[PDB]
């Protein structure tokens, strides 16, 4: 009664500064699903069609479009796996490395995506930092209603990119 | 001592289907800004410095990009005030109705903003239906977190196309 899912994370190098201050160290992708959730791009896949990569890459197809073809999510990819609570999910963590050029092309390519204004609502990045009230920022962020394991991708990441 | 802010909601009619069986209705516009709350384009105007709908639509270019400026959110798009918790801060609400594809334009241009990656993560639509479980959809989206005021301008909306 198990099902799989596989999820990517897309992330560059970002120099940049909010304010001129503050720096992002990094552009995370989330999309926003057609059920009000944020989460990683991807999904079920069918492990009896083919691989966890193939419905994985599947998937990004869709949500993503063509832009982000040229960006296959491989093996060597591959992070983690989690199991949650709810129902009978694995759920299998990837995490791509692109330049900040590729994922502004993934972001500006997404609209023409089959899934644009439809399973998928639209992408935003991840804000890295918190805000000096302690509260904006992150710990917002984390606030939002979330695609289940989405969260736990996201903290796996963050403590791998040494911003724990 | 109070401050004010503009903020604007964009939405144009959609003849699209979820799945081919549930009714889109509208696309309508909304951001996930820099602290991790999602909220309408727009921001705090300087009152003696330019004027409501002028600080509104210079604050619009730089969130969304030069596909705004194929629009200008005038006086007579103002819909009502509103003021919080806070505090202090009265926000302004504006609504502009554009057609699918001028809505569609500010989608795909938005990655070029100035604010892009830094004031403003990404731009999402609205998820007006709600799923079969009966909280998929707009409920869930309604428990994301939300900048002051942003809320209370989306549901006046709702409540004014009639989708309440």
């Amino acid at each position: 009664g198990w099902r799989h899912a596989c999820h990517a994370l897309l992330y560059a190098p970002d120099p940049g500064m909010l304010f001129g201050r503050i720096p992002l160290r990094y552009a995370i992708l989330m999309q926003m699903r057609f059920d009000g959730r944020l989460g990683f791009p991807g999904g079920f896949v069918d492990t009896q069609d083919r691989s966890l990569e193939d419905g994985l890459n599947r998937e990004l197809r869709e949500e993503l479009g063509e832009a982000a073809a040229a960006f296959r999510v491989e093996r060597t990819d591959y992070r983690s796996s989690h199991v949650g609570s709810g129902p009978r999910v694995v759920a299998h963590f990837y995490a791509k490395r692109l330049t900040l050029e590729e994922l502004l092309a993934v972001e500006a390519g997404a609209t023409r995506a089959k899934d644009h204004g439809l399973e998928v609502l639209g992408l935003v990045r991840v804000p890295l930092y918190t805000l000096r009230d302690g509260v904006g920022g992150l710990p917002t962020f984390l606030e939002n209603s979330f695609i289940g394991s989405a969260r736990e991708q996201l903290l796996e990441a963050l403590q791998d990119l040494g911003l724990l």
